[PDB]
């Protein structure tokens, strides 16, 4: 065999990196140990980011008609059972107004429900019909590196034959147990994620819409606590609770005290187990390897950012190997991917951990210990409604504790958007850092300061709304500024001619192709009109120049120079 | 002949009145000059307070059908013509995000496009359903009044019968020249305006749905003439601060910028505003409402939506003091509570018409163009300079100000602040308004304020907590550990002979805080009380469930029965 | 390697089998040359048999997440160009209420449209997750039969690698030049299909909603016939006409001419070109190896019915191919497969073909030769609006010809759905056939006779409609009966014991699992409430019993020995 890079994993990271490199004419082998795509739902949420990175490839529209929409996600129950007493509720995934609106002024994109079942199948086979060679039933085994490329071998599941495969680079997309990192001798940190601790899930069929329509919900949670997750609504589910496990047909007798009743009826489906050693690699590159997803970042599910923290690793690498590969870039423009993306590997793990620790306040607060039993609980439901003051402090108690959990439940917005970046890729202007005004991990701060992604708002295009995001993109720099940074347009064509790289420059105001109807780009963008914003292929701002003075001007090249290393 | 209240005008706020008289078992007598409802669809917005008082008697649902939703009102353009190119946008109506979220934390309803064509023979009709007489081609001629009712005179414009009919009360809600508030003697305070003048106004058809479909706005302002949808998107109306021909086709042709559709002019009127409020709506047995007390710009819309709440706040009371329940200084809060209201949204919808003027000055246009000078003002906006740049920032700024009078008004709409012998003290400070009062609602518990809405459930359903309320009778909202409240309601009912009913709000109760929204919003403990009047405004609030507490209750509700 | 079965293509036909297989626990290696699913839209048109398919294997619900919808497909214009001036409207894809109506009442489904583009991935991911084993870049070349399975040799284009691969069966799915259809023999016939003849497609990207919104239609053909049609509504495209050929940057003049105007900004996609030699095969089946799909039935795109008998044909096999397998069938079971879906092979051939005359009297009723020149259009133009009685004639005669060229766009109703099956597989009950009461290619006929599909009708579950469909199918024969037939329980439980064989009995009437609320089953059915219909895996009548007598009880256990092959 013989490609530009090797995709060892066909997961979320793998089949978003291999999607891009076509997308880039670049020649990619992804891999696959198994027979399909995973047959678990398992991860679910997708972000705002994710959704954007869908958007720019042009599968957004595909992704929102298999996805739940936002409004189906917001009732989140706690209760005794699902055809029981709440406990209450909580606004989950921006629901609350408040959140909605800084949700939606944060990205064009929004929170669906997609579970990974149906998103992988959606990405694999776009990154094949985009060019890029796809093979599943091979089963990674090692390789070799040296000073040219890399030197993998191959052990096929369907043939029994064995095989090498010459490439340049190598993707560790391989999951939690990255053979590839183990390989490549990648450190790990933060370890310490408290005993290795496990969940038991368990796949169901049932039409419970009858107790799911008044109140839609992503989840409903009972209270040893289980999780009743939606994965097609109302008739499709799964159970959740904390733990190799085993369990019977008595799994059904499990969900229907779940749902309180036993009386719809239950058709129960596959029952797998998840375990997890909380860790992130310090490093997610050596020498031609680069590790990313899972291979880099184990964490809990809470607050779901493992899948879309996966695609994001993938798209901070696609268009840095592309132009490195085109001979555009030095290599060390490979450097940047360890820079920008490790920080956000161990700040997702710990934020993952962090919110497990919100739910013990829970059963705190209706004095009940770790695990209770059916008369206890049943005695915390009593001391509820309890008319005393006594009772008072116990339901504001109860409240105060389940509101605290919504930090893993759509609230950390601030965690998912805020993003900023130090490297040799990011090309400083000067300026310090602003801070972020309120919590940087509940609220997300918009920033046109190079490192920080472009800020979303609506301009028009022929009087239809555009997003500041569908200008940029494509893998491809952009370069955004106003009728009198007209001088831009020129110095961007001949830095574009000499360095051989491409750059779009969008000069937004009236009468020009995208025009600032609303004002929001004037003021959204921190700088005078004939000021630039550079937007790497990643959506990330890479350069910023307050005018078009012919120093502002010249320093485009300088940028653009040291950004590719050259 | 005979009826305790005799209604002058079936405009809104006579409508409105002659509806919730009608629901609270009051006999009244609603009369109209002419042949119908209004022919105009004149006034359109529907503001959150009017909304809620529709649900309250049950109309919401019907508006709703025959309203244009909050989604097709918010792109407000500004451009030269409707085919040409636009200036800019303001998101009118709440539609910005954040707007829309203050809008929706605000209340359980939403503005709406509902033209006042379509809004009054809707209420006109449960008024007549729900037990009030209506009669249309009779106009007030004039009235005596005497120690135990008033006799108007009437004029039938069907017969040339001209009667008299006797009514405990009267009210005027005949409009910008009332005969009810000049024979009531009621004083007005101008004195805005250059001098007193009006605008025109003219129907047509014609599809433009090409032109409005990707930019969905309530409105279309040209440089000021404003092209306003009746109906999206074939039904309109362009309005510009006489005499006109029906081939003033051309003008219309003109302000939508084409010619290639087919225009069909309908009807062309005038509207003469003469800005003043009076300084009190009552005198003796006659309470004035509507334009009758407020006559003012139409920027923000708040003159119908004002006029209904007129006939919210004064029926509920008419209807207790009828009844006996209530001694006649109840009626004394009627102008204590809405004339400050009727000063204040003149002076706003006055004071909004100045937010215009910088518009074509940052255009850097006279007053008024002519001609090559509003061509030659949008070369400059394109100008590629530094100075261009400037032009631009500048008029963004003047466009982003006029917001103030197209949706940016929510403290306005919402911030009704009561101080009369109908509500009952409790003896805090007056909080402030942390934010600007005019742009930004702010929610408040204490008396006098209107009770804050948020979403408690029924049965997992979402109920707001305006739904426990109103009705025509007081509501009393406390929790748990407020179990007491409700014996001392039960008592207080007999003793005074008034309906009291009380929701103790809770798991395992009827209602329940599911969100726990209402203890945030509440301000007060769980055991704490809130009583809401007929026309949800909080009139008594306790802060828990003490003796002291609880034998207040009786002291408050005489007090504001007058007893 | 060693695999039950060979499936040899990855398109509609083998995706459709591969998936059926593994839901039966049949193992399965399907292989297709290439990297991807089918770059290409093509097939578009769904009907409903593929759609009751897709209900079946619980796939419909997808399909119509990602299809256009019925209500898109009706308005079908003739005009110069887009444009320009329509000649007239028919209503295509049975968007006339008659015609809507006697769609509705054949099937549960309906039309959509769903270009193969994205039927193909939805398909081929889902039988991977089934497990079935898939694999791309992997060239078949031959095999050798024996007594006991096949040796097929495959060529790997990832490794270079080369490998036999034992199978028990093999099926040819492999498209319109079949090697496996050569390398069994299969006799071809009806090749003498006009000149061979191709077509040259042009993907591109316009947003044409303005001209399109207003009048929705699947296509947009105008007259050198050009058809103008819709990947999606209504920035997606192709354009059609009749023809190795190559074309420039000067297609896109070719798209603004038929979009009649060149101020909506066109981006030109791929440009591929079709080639037909109109053939079936006589037979399908040879020993091991069965043919499907294109590789048995090679025609015109008029009525869209090649993905849908593709599918279809797939759909025949499976289940048997599972049944002898498993040794509960006899091989001969399998030689129905030839005897069932060879006539259909030839009928659709044949009647793609025949739609293609109705064409030519559209020009003629216009008096037009048949290429015609800008000026002698322009004239036939004028022609049309002539205030005469000769101008009547002719308005009257394109009305005619145009009216006449539905049976290829949304007409052929008995076509699609008229299926008649004589084999082995059919026990015949003794009555004669019926006949069709009206035209069978315009008009479907429902029919309880053995040999015919199962009409649809609904009943209900629990207040809810269902369809006679939902109860049947699944990779099991079903019997429905009423009350008064409360025998067949106990005579299909002594059957299916003894024969080893899963057969679900279903006694539909009051306070049953499945009521016949609306009476429509007792219509439907053609016997007494006490006769008995059982229904093939694939959705057709094999058995059909008057009433409940001892005879007739006696002779399901017949029926179903004769059926299987034993
Ligand atoms: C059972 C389970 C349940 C989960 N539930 C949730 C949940 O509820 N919520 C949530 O937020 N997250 C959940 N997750 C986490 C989740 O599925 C992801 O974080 C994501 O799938 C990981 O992305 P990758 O693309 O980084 O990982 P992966 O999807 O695991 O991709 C790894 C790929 O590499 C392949 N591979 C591995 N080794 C080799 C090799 N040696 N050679 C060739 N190929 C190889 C694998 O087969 C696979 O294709 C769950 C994970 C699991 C395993
Ligand atoms: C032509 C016109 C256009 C307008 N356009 C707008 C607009 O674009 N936007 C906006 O916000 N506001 C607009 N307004 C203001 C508006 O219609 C209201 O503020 C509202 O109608 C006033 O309510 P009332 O119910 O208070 O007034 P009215 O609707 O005028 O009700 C008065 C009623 O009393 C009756 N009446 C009067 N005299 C007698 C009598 N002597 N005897 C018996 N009955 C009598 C009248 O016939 C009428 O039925 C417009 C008003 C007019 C006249
Ligand atoms: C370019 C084109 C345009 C078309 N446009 C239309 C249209 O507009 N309307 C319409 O109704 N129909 C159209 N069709 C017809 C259509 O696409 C089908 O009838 C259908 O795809 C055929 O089903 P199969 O599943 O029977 O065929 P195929 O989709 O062709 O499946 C054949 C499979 O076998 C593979 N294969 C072939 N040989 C080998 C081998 N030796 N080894 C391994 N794998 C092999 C192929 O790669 C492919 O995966 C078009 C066809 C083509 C080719």
């Amino acid at each position: 065999a013989e490609t530009d890079v090797l995709i060892v994993g066909a997961g979320p990271a793998g089949a978003m990196s291999a999607t891009l490199l076509a997308s880039l004419g670049i020649r990619s082998l992804m891999i696959n140990r198994w027979r399909s795509t995973s047959p678990g739902p398992r991860s679910h949420i997708i972000n705002q980011r994710t959704m954007e990175i869908l958007r720019d490839i042009g599968l957004e529209e595909s992704a929102k008609s298999l996805a739940v929409p936002k409004e189906y996600m917001g009732e989140h129950v706690y209760a005794t059972s699902l055809a029981g007493e709440e406990f209450g509720r909580i606004p989950a995934w921006a629901s609350h107004p408040q959140a909605h609106a800084e949700h939606e002024l944060a990205s064009p994109s929004r929170y669906c429900d997609l579970p990974q079942l149906y998103f992988e199948p959606m990405v694999v086979s776009e990154a094949a019909l985009r060019g890029a060679d796809v093979r599943f039933l091979t089963e990674y085994l090692g390789h070799v590196e040296d000073q040219d490329g890399v030197t993998a071998r191959l052990l096929d599941h369907v043939s029994g034959a064995e095989y090498e495969v010459r490439a340049k680079y190598i993707i560790g997309a391989d999951g939690a147990h990255s053979l590839v990192a183990q390989n490549a001798g990648l450190p790990f940190e933060g370890q310490m994620g408290i005993g290795d601790s496990g969940s038991i899930n368990i796949e169901f069929s049932a039409d419970l819409s009858s107790l799911c329509e008044h109140r839609k919900g992503d989840m409903y949670w009972m209270f040893g606590v289980a999780a009743l997750r939606m994965i097609r609504p109302w008739n499709k589910w799964i159970c959740v609770w904390g733990y190799p496990e085993i369990t019977k047909e008595e799994a059904k007798k499990i969900i229907h005290e779940i749902i309180g009743t036993d009386e719809i009826p239950v058709e129960v489906g596959p029952i797998s187990t998840w375990t997890i050693n909380q860790q992130y690699a310090v490093r997610n590159t050596s020498g031609r390897v680069f590790c990313m997803g899972d291979a880099v970042h184990r964490h809990t599910p809470m607050g779901g950012l493992g899948l879309n923290t996966s695609v994001q690793d993938a798209y901070n690498l696609a268009w840095k190997l592309a132009l490195v590969l085109k001979g555009t870039a030095a290599p060390t423009l490979l450097d940047s991917y360890d820079a920008e993306r490790s920080p956000v590997a161990k700040q997702i793990v710990e934020r993952a951990f962090k919110s497990l620790s919100t739910f013990p306040p829970v059963f705190e607060a209706l004095s009940l210990p770790p695990a209770p039993t059916e008369s206890e609980m049943a005695e915390a439901l009593v001391r509820l409604k309890d008319a005393s003051e006594e009772g008072a402090k116990r339901r504001a108690a109860l409240r105060k504790a389940m509101d605290a959990t919504i930090i893993g439940l759509g609230g950390g917005h601030g965690v998912e958007l805020n993003q900023r970046y130090v490297s040799r890729a990011v090309f400083p202007d000067g300026t310090p850092d602003p801070g972020f005004v309120r919590d940087q991990e509940f609220f997300y701060q918009a920033s046109t300061r190079p490192g920080a992604h472009l800020p979303h708002v609506w301009l028009t295009e022929n009087q239809r709304r555009i997003s500041t995001l569908d200008l940029c993109g494509k893998g491809r720099f952009t370069l955004l500024t106003g009728l009198s940074g007209a001088a831009w347009k020129h110095e961007a064509e001949q830095v574009s001619q000499s360095l051989g790289i491409e750059l779009k420059v969008c000069v937004i105001g009236p009468g020009q192709e995208f025009v600032d109807t609303y004002g929001e780009y004037a003021k959204i963008s921190e700088i005078g009109e004939s000021g630039a914003l550079l937007v790497r292929p990643d959506m990330f701002i890479a350069f910023r120049a307050k005018d078009a003075s012919r120093e502002g001007l010249e320093q485009l090249n300088v940028a653009v120079k040291s950004i590719l290393g050259r």
